[PDB]
């Protein structure tokens, strides 16, 4: 009965491996599908997974945020960052995942933090042109990140994350991006590693239209899953690589 | 006009240094006071800081949670963990700090993770008897923590965190406790260090009575502070030691 809007994004939402046509919600698998099953089991509801038409997360509105605003979806279950501008138009459950910006670089170097990159110019580094990561640096008033923005600002920016990862693999370049993706990539490419910890902090939350009768029910369920260790189990399940 | 309940806890809420009697809200200083000033400035409200009588956070209810439940306080601004049982009786803003259980141990050893402690018995380790940390281990079904509970369960538990810290300093003992305290202690005692990362995940939120007209206003303000980098600035301000 509940319409869930989401977006194809590895390993949150992916098509089950198969060479034949797949039907229904079961054609999808991933972290967010497992989370949805857990939520539906706790709250006791049926659901219909729909892919947001424009394939966008939500900016101003479009994407999943718009689907919720227009009430075409009851929930948005995806790695949707809880932000100031979004929280004003939709509601978010408490975070089912906490993350932040971090660094993707090749293993085997003495570089161990953002500071190490900030105090040199041999190694180039940047982020996806005009993304929230680039904006973070442009607006930061913190010493380390101001220096980094000055460097980035002075060809160090990339078209998208995929190109950024290739840049890291084919040149002496460090990429700044969402940490969850960095963990996913490093678990699959032993030549790459995360440099330092989280540069900023944010979380992913399940989205609902403002005033939804499921808002608090979902937060409670998430806290239950968090405390039972199920969110940790799910993260490990979909992120762990072959070592 | 707004009554804020809180609790003396270094460095969240402390008495300003002085040898003469201090009056009003200004007799207090700390991370939570700075957060309160920021919130009051954004939402535009006046406040009266009161110390919760029983000096408890909130368990079943007593402490700050009870003050909110009985509507004797409009807000609870303190390092109050957002939990399943508490969220059912009061409301929490989105987290202004994210943390978890971690390890406090002496520097200079090859121990680098919970796994390292779990696979040995020479070094004793434990937590505060009957606390949420001990309960975490007792209920965990994760290999590493089950092994640790078996060890702890088989004098490794302490009366309180202070005794635990002394145990770490005077004997070959590792203490499991809230990471925020570990960061505070290690910043002040160069002989101690945090072992590994976070074992579980949780956050601190501002508490309000269920159905408060400030609930969403505070979450929005927190996201604003988070995105502007003010929460990071405040954390650094009150946690940084003399190196
Ligand atoms: C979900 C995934 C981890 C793949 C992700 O990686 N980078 C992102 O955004 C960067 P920007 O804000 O620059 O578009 C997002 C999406 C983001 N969590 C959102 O809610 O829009
Ligand atoms: C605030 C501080 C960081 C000092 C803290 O350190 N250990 C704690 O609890 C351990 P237990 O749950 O075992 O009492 C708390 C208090 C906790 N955040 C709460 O909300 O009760």
């Amino acid at each position: 009965t509940l319409i869930v809007t989401t977006i194809l994004e590895e390993p949150y939402v992916m098509y089950r491996k198969s060479d034949k046509p797949l039907y229904g919600n079961d054609r999808f698998e991933g972290y967010c599908l497992d989370l949805l099953k857990e939520l539906s089991n706790i709250l006791g509801f049926l659901y219909d997974v729909k892919l947001v038409p424009d394939g966008k997360y939500g900016a101003q509105w479009n994407g999943m945020v718009k689907e919720l605003i227009d009430h075409r979806a009851d929930l948005a279950v995806a790695p949707l960052t809880i932000t100031y501008v979004r929280e004003k138009v939709i509601d978010f459950s408490k975070p089912f995942m906490t993350l932040g910006i971090s660094i993707l670089y090749r293993k085997g170097t003495p570089i161990d933090s953002a500071d190490d990159l900030a105090k040199q110019t041999k190694i180039e580094y940047g982020a996806v042109r005009d993304g929230s990561t680039m904006t973070f640096f442009k607006k930061s008033k913190i010493s380390t990140y101001e220096k980094m923005w000055a460097f980035m600002s002075s060809s160090a920016l990339v078209k998208n994350s995929d190109e950024g990862i290739q840049r890291v693999l084919t040149t002496d370049y460090a990429l700044l991006m969402e940490s969850t993706s960095i963990e996913y990539v490093t678990q699959r490419n032993c030549n790459l590693t995360q440099i330092g910890g989280l540069i900023d902090s944010k979380g992913y939350g399940v989205g609902t239209p403002i005033g939804s009768p499921y808002r608090d029910k979902i937060t409670i369920a998430i806290l239950q899953l968090q405390e039972e260790g199920k969110l940790h189990m799910m993260k490990e399940k979909w992120w762990r690589g072959n070592g």
